[PDB]
């Protein structure tokens, strides 16, 4: 199924993910688009940071969703 | 100087700050404001998350600057 | 009528409403001032979770009560 | 160590604790001590709620903090 992240400086990118995927696993999939290694990605829907072990079950996130990205770099 | 905080959620928040506050100084004054623990609060401008012991100088964060604030859980 | 509702980290919400008002009434009253959406809302009075489909007047909840708002993310 | 559970009615109890017993472990005290039965807890330290298979050392609760303590029951 497709859902939707978009970066806060406004981009939106699509992804393909299944129920079952953890965050980790859609990190993975914005980093073959995107070229951003999941330590540097923080994901967020409904204004929380999510946690790499859950799954877009387990947040409720559904078909065409929108989570948000923001960068979490280190001295910039 | 003022700057903006907003969630991703809606709600927006006033603060009163100096250029060298700290990140630290800033979650601080959110707690005080809005009652958010300081271990909970990840602030974000320029799509990236900041860290705490950067000033709003060190980010060019200036008068009227908006931030974006989203919650971390997890150990918080 | 007024109500108060306290989080557990000591801010306090001002609310008008009416005794007829339901707990999803309530929350989106909340959701409105401070963008909490209502499904990580969890209202309290006397000690206890209330539940959606119940009234104010159902609990005793009357003029200038207080109750406690905590919150739940799914997922964490 | 020493903690203090403490429900939004005022009602206080201690429990002695390590830091690497699991919020579940400490529900199950809170069952002897109290006669409430785990289910129906909710525990929240720094106004988040804690999760069952997390440590008092994971949320970094040390000696003397105070954990509050919340009842989920249908039908009152």
């Amino acid at each position: 199924m497709q859902i939707f992240v978009k970066t806060l400086t406004g981009k939106t990118i699509t992804l393909e993910v299944e129920p079952s995927d953890t965050i980790e696993n859609v990190k993975a999939k914005i980093q073959d688009k995107e070229g951003i290694p999941p330590d540097q990605q923080r994901l967020i829907f409904a204004g929380k940071q999510l946690e790499d072990g859950r799954t877009l079950s387990d947040y409720n996130i559904q078909k065409e969703s929108t989570l948000h990205l923001v960068l979490r770099l280190r001295g910039g």
